[PDB]
């Protein structure tokens, strides 16, 4: 890379990164997930397992997928001045989330998202309110899938980051759909200077699955995140 800033965040996702994520989540049913596997920037690859160490998660799986580190994404070389998440690195991010379930509660999300040694950590604390006890979430009406989208990111020269707002569309077993419509927030931890985007788009494709060997409330995931426009 010409640019020697570019050269500086993308050295430290040049090859497979180790992943821990950790969640400490809240009407009021508290539970904890930790999450670990490898993340490959060069190609957007995600590969996943959490598992729900408090027992049974009181909240369906997908529901915690967007919660559950765009630092791996695949920026494509015409584009490498535009990616914030790895700017910011080692220092880190600060991911903040507002997720509004349609005629249901919301999660309100904090996350810190920095690197721990060679291990790139995503630290997670929800809180869930006025939710339905018997509606789609508390009751656990989600099918266990997901979809494809493309979030549109721009950027917050005010606060030297980025913002998005997106709607994910969870499945209802019925065959209807219960809409998640996330804004989210991104600033940096550290002072250095970071890469403030143009706008973009970020394509996602992810694969949910269960490990046959596994007697924990868990979920695997394969993620491909790649940014275009």
């Amino acid at each position: 890379h010409t640019d020697p800033m570019v050269s500086k965040g993308e050295e430290l996702f040049t090859g497979v990164v180790p992943i821990l994520v950790e969640l400490d989540g809240d009407n009021g049913h508290k539970f904890s997930v930790s999450g670990e596997g490898e993340g490959d920037a060069t190609y957007g690859k995600l590969t996943l397992k959490f598992i729900c160490t408090t027992g049974k998660l009181p909240v369906p799986w997908p529901t915690l997928v967007t919660t559950l580190v765009l630092c791996f994404s695949r920026y494509p070389d015409h584009m490498k001045q535009h990616d914030f998440f790895k700017s910011a690195m080692p220092e880190g991010y600060v991911q903040e989330r507002t997720i509004f379930f349609k005629d249901d509660g919301n999660y309100k999300t904090r996350a810190e998202v920095k690197f721990e040694g060679d291990t790139l950590v995503n630290r997670i604390e929800l809180k869930g309110i006025d939710f339905k006890e018997d509606g789609n979430i508390l009751g656990h009406k989600l099918e266990y899938n997901y979809n494809s989208h493309n979030v549109y990111i721009m950027a917050d020269k005010q606060k030297n980051g980025i913002k998005s707002n997106f709607k994910i569309r969870h499945n209802i077993e019925d065959g209807s759909v219960q809409l998640a419509d996330h804004y989210q927030q991104n600033t940096p931890i550290g002072d250095g200077p970071v890469l403030l985007p143009d706008n973009h788009y970020l394509s996602t494709q992810s694969k949910l699955s269960k490990d046959p060997n596994e007697k924990r409330d868990h979920m695997v995931l394969l993620e491909f995140v790649t940014a275009a426009g």
